[PDB]
């Protein structure tokens, strides 16, 4: 089950869920989140992983750089995750508020 | 900065966040996710580690019976990792009504 995933490995499809991405951009993006270093030696053997498990797909594009994106699978998974970390997050109306704050202005900033 | 947290500390946070709960109540909140027992073991064990945290603050309310709840610092490592997802996942307006609709089927819920 993808709920079984790690945290890393869930952080890599969250950042999927924005756009396809190169492996290279993916560990920007991570890295950017963490606060630290990502290390090769964790990322990609991590991607093989995703992707084995039918959560993301690999496109080899011309010389040795990989784009990976999302599967049908991998959306739902991103999905799921969401909506059970919003089905204990909106217990309120203030908490109502505050995501629908959170998401209006991240779409405005589009 | 808690964002190098397990998934399984997460999602001991995230059932925080809906209400503090007893150890036996959380629980039985992530054996409903999971599709699986959680066990005893793993569980209390993990939330010593959140408490040692400051993220997680126990109240021990009866012999064998203590209640938890997120700290300040707890309740911000919940709403900073929901931001990021959200920054992720709200990528177009698709994305947008999507959220919209599970914050307001979360609410007519309560
Ligand atoms: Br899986
Ligand atoms: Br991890
Ligand atoms: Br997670
Ligand atoms: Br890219
Ligand atoms: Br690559
Ligand atoms: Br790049
Ligand atoms: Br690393
Ligand atoms: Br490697
Ligand atoms: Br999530
Ligand atoms: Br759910
Ligand atoms: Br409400
Ligand atoms: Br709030
Ligand atoms: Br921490
Ligand atoms: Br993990
Ligand atoms: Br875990
Ligand atoms: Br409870
Ligand atoms: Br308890
Ligand atoms: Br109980
Ligand atoms: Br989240
Ligand atoms: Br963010
Ligand atoms: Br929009
Ligand atoms: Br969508």
């Amino acid at each position: 089950d993808a709920r079984d995933l790690t945290a890393f490995q869930k952080n890599i499809l969250t950042v999927l869920g924005e756009e396809a991405r190169y492996g290279l951009a993916i560990k920007r993006e991570l890295e950017e989140y963490y606060g630290e270093e990502v290390n090769h030696g964790r990322l990609y053997p991590n991607l093989d992983d995703l992707v084995n498990k039918g959560l993301v797909e690999k496109s080899e594009l011309d010389k040795r750089t990989n784009e990976y994106a999302l599967t049908n699978e991998g959306f739902d998974a991103v999905v799921d995750d969401l909506e059970w970390t919003l089905s204990k997050f909106v217990a309120d109306a203030d908490r109502r508020e505050r995501v629908e704050t959170i998401v209006a202005d991240d779409a405005a900033a589009l």
